[PDB]
């Protein structure tokens, strides 16, 4: 017999979810930078109040290079304007200067002020941080030289390493939980996600690129981060773990009959996890099973 107090569950067919944890490295994304490089070749000036580790916005100062060749060309052009000159010829000369590297705004300014144009302070393009920033004091610059570069933070990248098989299992962003030791947030969005086929033969792991959402600012490189990644399995018959009993080779449980009448069924488990058990053999889909309750022999 089995007096009332029950509770019930019904076998259903599904995959089992396996949760795994990996350690991510927080990194600055490569494409989100800005390289301030210089057209023409030039000497440096002023050099500003910057130290290589600073916040910058729209590049608003940075430094100034005064240049030789352009000035000579401008002077020749000015002389042509003063005398009398083919307007077209003057235009061609201007075009050559523009080609050399003249900023267009600067050329317009020179035309407006018939002032030999000579000194430009260049401003960095993006609101940003600077990755490399150390040259100073009037030095030669050439061709297109790095005036250096600026790092941006709208995005961030957290890297986790996965086994190849587990990685193939991946698919969808939802089975992704990201968390951090320093600065736990309301949470962190995962905005993009990618597997870089490059197999860390050091080990047999693929590299997972994760683009975190850095719009408010609480993110840095080499901070520490845990990627709790969710996974799954070919589908199996699933019972709600609690109702299942063995303590020996006896291994199983009770089947209802809509009659409210019980019975023993000998099931095989396969695996257990997270909160449910998956049987290899034993029960049929939809069969009823019990998840709470007690009764007497
Ligand atoms: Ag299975």
């Amino acid at each position: 017999t089995q007096n009332l107090g029950v509770k019930t569950a019904t076998v259903t067919r599904g995959p089992l979810t396996f949760a795994q944890s990996f350690p991510a490295n927080v990194s600055y994304n490569e494409y989100q930078y800005a390289i301030v490089q210089a057209r023409a070749a030039g000497f440096i000036d002023k050099v500003y109040p910057l130290t290589v580790g600073d916040k910058v916005q729209k590049g608003t100062p940075l430094l100034d290079l005064t240049i030789p060749d352009w000035v000579e060309a401008q002077s020749e052009y000015l002389l042509l304007r003063e005398t009398g000159g083919t307007a077209t010829q003057t235009e061609g000369i201007l075009e050559r200067l523009r080609l050399a590297g003249m900023p267009e705004a600067d050329i317009r300014r020179l035309i407006a002020t018939q002032k030999i144009q000579t000194r430009f302070t260049l401003k960095a393009p993006i609101d940003g941080v600077i990755t490399a920033f150390d040259l100073r004091a009037g030095m030669n610059i050439a061709k297109d030289n790095v005036v250096a570069k600026i790092q941006g933070m709208d995005p961030v990248w957290v890297t986790a390493a996965i086994p190849e098989s587990i990685a193939w299992l991946v698919k969808d962003a939802s089975q992704f939980t990201l968390t951090v030791p320093a600065r736990p947030d309301k949470t962190l969005t995962i905005r993009k996600w990618t597997l870089l086929p490059g197999v860390d033969a050091a080990t047999r792991t693929l590299q997972l690129r994760l683009e975190v959402d850095n719009a408010d600012e609480a993110l840095k490189p080499g901070m520490n981060a845990w990627l709790q990644l969710n996974t799954a399995s070919e589908p199996m018959l699933l019972i709600p773990s609690q109702a299942l009993i063995d303590t020996g080779s006896e291994q199983r449980v009770i089947t209802v009959d809509a009659d409210g009448r019980f019975v023993p069924k000998r099931v095989a488990v396969f695996q257990a996890s997270q909160g449910v058990t998956a049987l290899r053999s034993g029960l049929a889909e939809g069969e009823k099973v019990v998840s709470s309750g007690l009764f007497l022999i």
